[PDB]
């Protein structure tokens, strides 16, 4: 419904207690999805389900600084399914992003980019139909 790739501005950046909720449906035969919490050209937090990396499904998380990707953090718990609706909740906590999918905790990503108020947009890309993307304070 929303056009992908989608940019969700995060006015004034992120802050602890800010909850981002993404609702969508994975396309049939999906290959990849990405969320990119961006600080200008840098990617503070890239969250990247890969449906077929050497015949394995894996979530890759990383940070991009000055156009260079850093050390990957990988999670083989893989809650996405081709053709199926999902909910991603990203809660900003003081020391990490905390991600739950379909109401089940999935992973945490420690803040590498520490200027949280400069992480002022979220990109949503890849092989989904995007239903909604929003934020609220909890
Ligand atoms: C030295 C080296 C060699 C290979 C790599 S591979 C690289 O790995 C990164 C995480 O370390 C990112 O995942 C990166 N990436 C994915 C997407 C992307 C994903 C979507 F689902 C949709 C879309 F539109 C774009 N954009 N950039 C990938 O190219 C990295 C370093
Ligand atoms: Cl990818």
């Amino acid at each position: 419904p929303l056009i992908v790739p989608y940019n969700l501005p995060l006015p004034g950046g992120v802050v602890p207690r800010m909850l981002i909720t993404i609702l969508g449906t994975v396309k049939p035969n999906a290959n990849r999805i990405a969320l990119d919490f961006q600080r200008g050209n840098d990617v503070a937090f890239h969250f990247n389900p890969r449906f077929n990396e050497n015949n394995r499904r894996v979530i890759v998380c990383n940070t991009k600084l000055d156009n260079n990707w850093g050390r990957e953090e990988r999670q083989s718990v893989f809650p996405f399914e081709s053709g199926k609706p999902f909910k991603i909740q990203v809660l900003v906590e003081p020391d990490h992003f905390k991600v739950a999918v379909n109401d089940a905790h999935l992973l945490q990503y420690n803040h590498r980019v520490k200027k949280l108020n400069e992480i002022s947009k979220l990109g949503i890309s890849g092989d989904i139909d995007l239903t909604s993307a929003s934020y609220t304070m909890i």
